[PDB]
C-alpha cells in the first residue's frame, strides 16, 4: 500500500534521471554525427579536397613553422593535412570515450530500475484484478445469503400472521354462537 | 524466444477458458438475481401478498391434500405458503452451491495463470526495451569507430598522394634542368 506506492515514486524519479542522462548522451552523439558526416563528404573525403582545404584554411603560423617548417610549400600542405587528420582522430576518440563513460555511468541503475518498477507495477495490477474477481464473488454470496434471510423473516411473519388469524377465528366463532 | 512465445500461447488459451467459465457463473447469478428481486418485491414481500398469490396459484391437488389437507381453507393457504417458502429456500441453496462449486473449480488456475502470463509478458517488454538501448549504444560505437577507420584510410591515401607528388617533382626538376 503506502510502501509500494512510495517505492514506485522513488524508483520512477531515479529512473527518469537515469533515462534523461542516457538520452542526452545519445542526442549529443547524434548532433556530432550530423556535423561530422558533412566533414567526411567534403574536405575529409579525399587527399585532394583536404589539401585544397588546408591551403585556404591554414594552421596557425606558430604550429606551421613549428611542425611543418618545410621549404616546399606543397609539402607544407601535406604536413598540415596530416596534423589536421591527427587532431580529428583525437576529437573522435575523446567523444567516444565520453560517450562510453556516460553510458556506463547509468546503464546498470537503469536496467535494474526498469525491471523493479515494471515488476512492482505489474504485481499491483494482477493483485487488483484478482481481488476484483474475489470481491465480486463475495458480493454474489451476500446476495444469496440475504435472500435466505429474507425468506426466514417472511416465514416468521407468516407464522405470526397465522396465529393472529386463529385468534380472530376463535373470536368469530364465539360471536356467531352468541348471535344464535 | 520460441519457448516463451509458446508458453504465452498455452497460458493465454487456458486462461481465456478459465475466465469464460468464471464470467458465465457471474452472469448466470446476475440473471437469477434480476428475476428473484422481482419475486421479493411482489408475492414474497409480505404474508398478505404471499397468501393472495397462493389462492390464485395453488400447489398441485396431489401435494395439496397430501401436505395441507386441512378443513379450514384459510389454513390451507398458510400451509401452502410455508411450503412455497421452503421450496424457494432450496432453489436458492442449490444455486448458491452451484456458484461456489463453479467458482472454486476455476479460481486457482485463473489466479496462477494471470500471474504467470503477465509476468512473462512484462519480462519480454523489459528485456526488449533494455536490449533496444544497448543496441543503440553499439550502433553509436560503430559510427565512431567507422570515422577512425575512414581517417586511417584517408591518411594512407594522403601519404600515397605525397609519394606520387615527390616522383612528379623529381621528374619536373630533371626536365627543367634539361631545358637549360
Amino acid at each position: 500500500g503506502e510502501e509500494d506506492a512510495l517505492n514506485i515514486k522513488k524508483a520512477a524519479i531515479a529512473l527518469r534521471g537515469d533515462l534523461a542522462l542516457l538520452k542526452a548522451n545519445f542526442e549529443a552523439n547524434e548532433l556530432f554525427f550530423i556535423s561530422e558526416d558533412v566533414i567526411f563528404k567534403t574536405y575529409m573525403s579525399s587527399p585532394e579536397l583536404l589539401l585544397t582545404y588546408m591551403k585556404i584554411n591554414p594552421l596557425d603560423q606558430n604550429t606551421a613553422e613549428q611542425q611543418c617548417g618545410i621549404s616546399d610549400k606543397v609539402l607544407v600542405l601535406y604536413c598540415e593535412g596530416k596534423l589536421k587528420i591527427e587532431q580529428e582522430k583525437q576529437n573522435i576518440r575523446e567523444r567516444l570515450e565520453t560517450s562510453l563513460k556516460a553510458y556506463q555511468s547509468n546503464i546498470g541503475g537503469t536496467a535494474s530500475l526498469i525491471t523493479a518498477s515494471q515488476t512492482l507495477v505489474e504485481s499491483l495490477k494482477n493483485k487488483n484484478f484478482i481481488k476484483g474477481i474475489r470481491k465480486l464473488m463475495l458480493a454474489h454470496n451476500k446476495v444469496f445469503l440475504n435472500y435466505l434471510e429474507e425468506l426466514d423473516a417472511l416465514e416468521r411473519s407468516l407464522e405470526q400472521s397465522k396465529r393472529q388469524y386463529l385468534q380472530e377465528r376463535q373470536s368469530s366463532k364465539i360471536i356467531v354462537k352468541l348471535e344464535h
